[PDB]
């Protein structure tokens, strides 16, 4: 009972987060456009 509290206090502080975010829907949004965009910020 005390190794599923020191497992989850390990786990929720990881040092690296990179969080993925996907683009995707219709073409013609601009949507190769935004991807040029986003790729040029």
């Amino acid at each position: 009972l005390q190794e599923k509290l020191a497992e989850e206090e390990r786990r929720k502080s990881l040092p690296r987060r990179p969080p993925v975010v996907v683009i995707m829907g219709h073409v013609d949004h601009g949507k190769t456009t935004l991807l040029d965009y986003l790729r040029k910020s």
